[PDB]
């Protein structure tokens, strides 16, 4: 395959489910390269955890630790890696209120080049035992011999947009690692970065980030077909933000409106929104402490209970993960018959304002508020007008994305709810027995 978009291992599947899973001890195997040192982005670790997963020849390399952390959380994580002399830590600026550093990636150098990791979990061992995660994985990147001036870059314009991400962290420990990526070739990247970063961005950068970005590359690197209004927009998420008294005011509005870009001409568009219920938590495989990474509040979900008409149940017996509860995030523009793709995204990014922009100031500028990351999947940049969806995920046509749940998404019942993690539980049992009381 092209696209190297992998699942984490789940336990508890049969191995058809697993073969061609990605565990963080694979990522970290000297299989992949020989580590020389490596950078952790990530919002929550376990520092003794993590350690355990790399190779024990490996674990005394040194490691960066770029988190949000402040006050009291920052002095527990800082002790948490004290005992280990090999591990530094970079605090990223969350200068704007509610904000959160929520990018989950590795840089890791390598004896051979580099590699960059684009995921979606966190680094404790929960977030790798029984969820659905999605991973990206570029591909080695060698180093540019010295003497050599060539860009190194690629079609995409991956290596100047990563290093533009780094750069907004404005941190001595990460110029260090632009210094590397400089050194590498990452002409062979067939991906675009969409990042977000925290701020308030007008004028020229009013598109480098959250979804004026994504609009920005629909706009440049897709094109409209007839009907298009036709193809749906999906999203798929694990929380969801504050986002207004109705549909008007930001997810139909701004938010929606990138999504459905495509090409450079200037709704009824379907929207399907992914994300589980009550139901889909309760029989699940770790039953209702799934919930606790499912983190939506009573007291947003009350406010806007319209949204709620949009929401559909998790399913994904295409990758044996409906009883894996997402904490990947992905959205992505199917055809009416969902049998082909426009684009797929996979990013850190919920359905919230915060990781995704909300325009102020008349419509000139562009807020955010957190740190997010993901990669977006274009047919043009394959080659290709449209993707074909893989029938199975696992299975074996070669230009075909693997779509990791269900199509067409299915439409909460009745008597469904949305999971909201600090209400009570009390009417029927787990898998492993138990209620939920918050
Ligand atoms: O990974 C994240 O982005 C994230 C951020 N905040 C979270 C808060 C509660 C539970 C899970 C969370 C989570 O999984």
């Amino acid at each position: 395959n092209p696209f190297q978009f992998y699942l984490t291992r789940v336990s508890g599947v049969k191995p058809k489910y697993n073969s061609g899973a990605l565990h963080i001890k694979d990522i970290l195997s000297p299989l992949f390269g020989t580590l020389v040192s490596s950078a952790q982005f990530n919002y929550c670790f376990d520092v003794d955890w993590l350690v355990k997963q790399y190779p024990p020849e490996f674990r005394k390399k040194p490691i960066l630790l770029v988190h949000g952390d402040k006050r009291e959380a920052k002095a527990h994580l800082h002790a948490q890696a004290k005992p280990y002399e090999n591990i530094s830590l970079c605090q990223a600026k969350l200068d704007i209120a509610f904000g959160t550093h929520h990018t989950k990636m590795m840089l890791l150098l390598y004896e051979e080049g580099l590699r960059v990791v684009i995921h979606t979990s966190n680094l404790i061992h929960a977030d790798w035992h029984q969820k659905t995660q999605g991973i990206w994985l570029s591909p080695l990147y060698p180093r540019i011999a010295d003497g050599t001036h060539k860009s190194g870059e690629s079609p995409t314009h991956f290596k100047a947009d990563l290093i533009s991400y780094l750069m907004a962290y404005n941190a001595p420990s990460l110029k260090e690692w632009i210094d590397v990526i400089h050194k590498h070739d990452l002409s062979e990247t067939n991906v675009y970065l969409i990042g977000s970063t925290p701020g308030r961005f007008q004028g020229s950068q009013k598109d480098n980030w959250g979804h004026f970005r994504l609009k920005k590359l629909l706009k440049d690197h897709a094109s409209s077909m007839p009907n298009a209004e036709s193809w749906p927009v999906v999203g798929q998420f694990s929380s969801v933000g504050s986002l207004g008294a109705d549909e008007s005011k930001w997810l139909c509005s701004e938010f929606k409106e990138s999504m459905l870009t495509l090409g450079k001409e200037s709704s009824s568009v379907p929207l399907y929104l992914i994300y589980p219920s009550v139901e889909n938590v309760r029989t699940s495989l770790e039953g209702y402490p799934a919930g606790g990474s499912l983190p939506y509040s009573i007291q947003t979900a009350e406010k806007q209970n319209w949204l709620h008409s949009y929401f559909h149940k998790w399913s994904a017996e295409t990758s044996g993960r409906s009883n894996a509860m997402p904490h990947i995030k992905t959205y992505m523009r199917p055809s009416p018959d969902f049998s082909k793709i426009a684009w797929f995204l996979v990013t850190s990014a919920n359905l919230s304002k915060a990781a995704w922009g909300a325009l102020e100031k008349n419509g000139t500028q562009l807020m955010i508020r957190s740190y997010e990351l993901g990669v977006l999947f274009l047919p043009s940049a394959f080659g290709l007008d449209s993707f074909k969806v893989k029938q199975k995920f696992f299975a074996g046509p070669m230009a075909t994305f693997p779509v990791p749940y269900d199509l067409p998404p299915e439409l909460y019942g009745s008597k469904d709810r949305p999971w909201i993690w600090n209400i009570p539980y009390v009417k029927a049992p787990d898998t492993h027995g138990n209620m939920w009381v918050p």
